[PDB]
């Protein structure tokens, strides 16, 4: 059967990656101040607060807001997520050496959780005042989900498909897992992937809220996110985007590009358990771990890391710390970014492939902030305190969103 | 390289389909409509269209509406397309057997356009109207375009992952290529896929109808979808929701299904030409069904029949026959459904899927209705007038969707 060791599938390496965060626009300062142990989490300023006394009073909005870079006609003509995606999608090409690729080899698979919704709004009062003529002609396009991937599609002149798989919060990594699929099938030789999301706002907030498994700790913003804390009390907003490029190492070397990591396998299953919360077990979302080690060809103990998705719920980290050791990779030290980012939906999962992609490129795994108080039923090596550093060969990134979703990524140092 | 042919990758077949269209509930009794050259369009008889005055009066609502079979709590806490899921998702079930799978092997993958939206501006209008608490604890669930593929996947105990490609038209159809991939990369034996989608309402019609590219032809409306005819005006709404059952054939005879059909191969490619027009010269479109035959281990000159993706407008059934050209495909029988069923946005290319098979499964074509004028610039063997029958033994299925998504698929006889 097919491995990445051993030659049954091609070298994929990734050669560039952008990011823009509650901590900074630029990839390489969120991680520098990741490392220095800042959060990006802070009080909510915005009139919707105290408009409707929101329960929940914290998130870190992005340090450098998206709609500062667009021009007129692009507030106009696209939604929030379509205007994120085409701001990444340069940063990222600039970042890359803005190459000349072959575009019938090059695809997109960009994920999010909704798309375009607050022109659904938007749409919806506009004909409720005014009737079906005072609907824009390109709302369809700016709100259909797969607008984010289709604008970056063009933007860049992908020619080897475009998509948008959408599980929730695990969408920002399934995208990059089927981006490796799609280069290991040879359906593509280049790939920009990764996930937007949209902003903080009112009615995301009251939604979520009425699920009770949001963070309250509105007095002490920076440690109210507290993945694996023994006080931990639900997740906190984080706002980002993120993408990578990646590409077989043949066609990085041909172009000579320098790789920051290798993306060894990709593992996807589902719970079949419950629409919102995880399998208390564990079982799948550890195969899901256990497929992008089979794919890569490694064993858990290869594993020196893995990027928790650590949301801080108390039922989602204790599943999680489950599906470690059902996967064998809980001696792995762990990190939990959402301590320090926050939560951003539809697109973390691409950021924190982004993180650990820069843990194996420098050796060191960030602090997971706010972990104070060992939880007992939670045995992880879990990263405090002040960086970890190490000579790391293999990491795995988890993802899982509501729906059941189990997304886990395999990364190596290149 | 592997293709089906040549034992590269498994043999997939198909073991039950299920759909519901403006025609009928009962796939067959559709086919038997479509055969006898039944129309499902009909003039709208909604007071949401004499409401707003809308330019478009006429749509194929579904024969038997989703929630005449929907209790009562069902009706409150799930989004329309997750009660159309649950709904077909138990039909396709019980038309196969009920089957004990091994869950763990076990794989949904379900497109649709947008999702739950209405409760989106359900809870916009709750919290406008009363605050933040009286939105919906299950809102979120209901909201996220993932939410009708894991109501099927909890509903049928799925646990080799669900999935939910976004591509606008074309995702009925990239679900089905994804299953596959899905299942001749070893991912899962055994697949639910297909398509959901929203019914006709009256901001649907207003958005689409503002892009200028729907039929006018109210006061005919079984004569108003008319694909690759000379006359076309446009393309015209018709609900459907489609799913097949897919599985390896050895799974298949293991438990006695009697396969439907084959699915030999899927090619996914993207225009980068514009956000909502087809490439004029349909190349991109022509790879992707050129990739299907790769995959399958076919040729050109081996395909008998072409499911057109005819949505009826001008430019886009003009670039529909280059790729067709392009492909090598042009001395194929065409069909374009959407002359009799209109046009089910995400769920279309499923039920296309769908109805490829039974002419596979068949040896018939129904006729393209009110196909009366060639246009000399499609040069395409249109199927018209009465079904043709003849021994079918490889058809390709067509999809596109605004974002220039291209999606083909390569059945076969069985
Ligand atoms: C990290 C946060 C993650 C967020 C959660 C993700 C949810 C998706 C976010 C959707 C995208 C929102 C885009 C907002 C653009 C923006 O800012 O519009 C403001 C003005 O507000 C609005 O129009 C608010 C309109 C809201 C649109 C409907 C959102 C409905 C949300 C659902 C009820 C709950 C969330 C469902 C999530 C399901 C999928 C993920 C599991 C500019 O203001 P002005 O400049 O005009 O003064
Ligand atoms: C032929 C298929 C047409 C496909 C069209 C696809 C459009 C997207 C699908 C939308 C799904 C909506 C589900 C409808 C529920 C229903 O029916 O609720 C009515 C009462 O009205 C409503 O609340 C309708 C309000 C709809 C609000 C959101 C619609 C947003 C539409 C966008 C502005 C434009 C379409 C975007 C498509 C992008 C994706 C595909 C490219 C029954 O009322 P009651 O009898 O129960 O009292
Ligand atoms: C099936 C439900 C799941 C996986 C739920 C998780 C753990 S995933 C996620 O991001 C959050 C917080 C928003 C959860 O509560
Ligand atoms: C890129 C745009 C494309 C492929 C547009 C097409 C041809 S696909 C489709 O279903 C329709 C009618 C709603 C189009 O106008
Ligand atoms: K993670
Ligand atoms: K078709």
């Amino acid at each position: 059967q097919p491995s990445t060791a051993n030659g049954g599938f091609p070298s994929v390496v990734v050669t560039a990656v952008t990011a823009t965060t509650s901590i900074s626009p630029d990839i390489e300062s969120t991680w520098k101040g990741l490392l220095a142990g800042e959060s990006g989490i802070h009080a909510l300023e915005d009139e919707f607060v105290t408009k409707w006394d929101l329960a929940v009073k914290i998130g870190g909005h992005l340090k450098d807001p998206v709609d500062s870079h667009m021009g007129r006609l692009d507030m106009r003509r696209m939604s929030y997520v379509q205007r994120m995606g085409k701001l990444l999608g340069g940063q990222l090409w600039e970042s890359a050496g803005s190459p000349e690729v072959d575009p019938d080899r090059f695809a997109v698979v960009v994920g999010t959780g909704l798309g375009g919704a607050e022109r659904i709004v938007e749409s919806y009062d506009l004909m409720n005042a005014g009737g079906p003529r005072k609907v824009s002609p390109l709302a369809v396009q700016m709100i259909m989900p797969n607008g984010a991937a289709a604008v970056i599609g063009l933007q860049l002149g992908a020619r080897a498909g475009v998509m948008t798989p959408v599980s929730a919060q695990s969408s920002g990594s399934e995208a990059i897992a089927h981006a490796w699929r799609q280069i290991v099938m040879g359906d593509a030789d280049v790939a920009v992937c990764g996930g937007v999301e949209g902003p903080i706002e009112a009615l995301p907030i009251a939604a979520f809220s009425m699920m009770r498994a949001m963070s309250t700790r509105n007095d002490e913003p920076e440690r109210a996110s507290r993945p694996f804390d023994k006080d931990r009390d639900g997740f906190v907003f984080g706002e980002a985007g993120a993408l990578m490029l990646i590409e077989t190492e043949e066609h990085a070397k041909a172009r000579g590009a320098k790789p920051l990591a290798r993306l060894l396998g990709a593992g996807i299953t589902s719970d079949a358990f419950h629409m919102v919360a995880p399998a208390a077990d564990g079982v799948r979302a550890g195969r899901a771990m256990t497929r992008s080690l089979e794919l890569a060809g490694l064993s858990p103990a290869d594993i020196d890391h893995v990027n928790a998705h650590g949301t801080a719920t108390p039922i989602g980290d204790a599943a999680e710390a489950n599906a470690i050791r059902v996967a064998g990779c809980d001696q792995a030290a762990v990190y939990a970014p959402k301590s320090a980012l926050g939560h951003s939906i539809g697109a973390v999962g691409a950021l924190e492939s982004v993180l650990t992609v820069l843990t194996l490129r420098d050796g060191v795994i960030p602090p997971t902030l706010n972990y104070e108080t060992p939880d007992p039923e939670i045995d992880l090596d879990v990263v405090a305190g002040e960086p970890r550093y190490g000579d790391y060969r293999y990491a795995v990134n988890n993802s899982f969103g509501f729906g059941g979703h189990n997304v886990a990524l395999a990364f190596g140092r290149y």
